[PDB]
């Protein structure tokens, strides 16, 4: 079984800046490039054999026990990429390994992917 | 004139990390279900109050109206509470009003609403 | 061999209440505590045979090769001031304390956690 | 009367990898080159008729009464930061500082705002 967890990269500071300048627009844009992302990604996994369990927000996680080329799963991710927000991934045994594996990528410069295995 | 209101759910990500954390894919599935269903549920309350939605994705709900009664509206968001997810509320003339009162509300305690004009 | 990450709990919402009221004081009196705060916590980690590794902020990390844990704990949660109380979060490296930590965070508040009981 | 708030730019994320990789040191280098720039942003505050107001964590939030040349005092902060920036708001009022180091978060961080500029 392997999990993997996407969540969007400093999204948070895109929909803060469009409060503070009074830009209902460029507030409207985000939201709706965001969730057409996370589409894309979710329906990308599924055509993976993964199985989707979380889908809300800037993330995606799914789980898998078929074969997978992370190489791939995580360029096409990277080719999912808005304007300057990417996408960081975990790969781990569970959820927990997952989650871990993501802190480690968001931690380290972010647009990457990180596999639980690998940190230790 | 236009009136603006952010909804936004409290400490969301905080179930979302024990359930990451305990390895259960039920409580989390669960969570991002009941969210993507209560941001609904808000929006859907929203426009049928006058309201018009400027943004519905992750935990939060953003809209502005021309037209209000605040205890209403919030008992409302505040009914669609799940678990132990409740909701806080920014109102202001602005964009960037209707923030500074979200983060007003998450500051002082949570569960609450505040309105920019009384924080001043 | 023992580490431990003690950090305060939702410090960032009580200074940014003092910068939306314009309460000086009380983020003055935040500064100075939590300062004085992080320093009580490493004096008795020290007490109790532990090296401080970091003390800053609003934590205190540190190791111990010798203890108390429910009596170090128990002082940890004396320590609480005002609106702020601290977590901790217990393991065997570096790593696991600071899941132990962040498994503290997530289920509440002013509660310890031991890595190996979260597996 | 002026206030200005200042806050370090991704900092955690340097000290979140230094847990997870299990690196004292970095942990150690980190905690202790961050508390020698904001004692360093202070006296350099404190030189130019700044009063201080909150200094811990990464941040350091000062007032005065006095015309301040904010572009010297914001250089200079710049060059404190070492591997980490740090961003910075003014304002008549701790609200408006912050409310303008908010601007200067979301904007691409390393930057300082006005409260009066961004309305
Ligand atoms: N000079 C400095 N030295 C050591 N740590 C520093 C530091 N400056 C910032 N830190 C960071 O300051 C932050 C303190 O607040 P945080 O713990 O991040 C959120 P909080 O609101 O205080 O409580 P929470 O962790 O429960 O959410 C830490 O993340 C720490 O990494
Ligand atoms: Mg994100
Ligand atoms: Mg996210
Ligand atoms: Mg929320
Ligand atoms: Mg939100
Ligand atoms: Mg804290
Ligand atoms: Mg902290
Ligand atoms: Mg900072
Ligand atoms: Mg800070």
């Amino acid at each position: 079984s392997m999990y993997i967890a996407i969540d969007g990269d400093d999204v948070g500071r895109k929909i803060t800046s469009s409060y503070l300048s009074n830009s209902e627009e460029r507030l409207t844009y985000i939201s709706n490039k965001l969730n057409d992302t996370t589409k894309k990604i979710s329906k990308m996994l599924l055509s993976n054999g993964f199985e989707i369990i979380f889908q809300a927000a800037d993330g995606v996680t799914a789980k898998t026990d078929n074969e997978v080329n992370l190489n791939f799963v995580f360029d096409k991710i990277k080719s999912y990429s808005f304007d300057e927000i990417t996408f960081s991934a975990g790969v781990g045994a569970n959820l927990r390994e997952a989650y871990v594996a993501l802190l480690n990528s968001k931690s380290n410069g972010k647009n990457m992917i990180s596999i639980y295995k690998d940190i230790l």
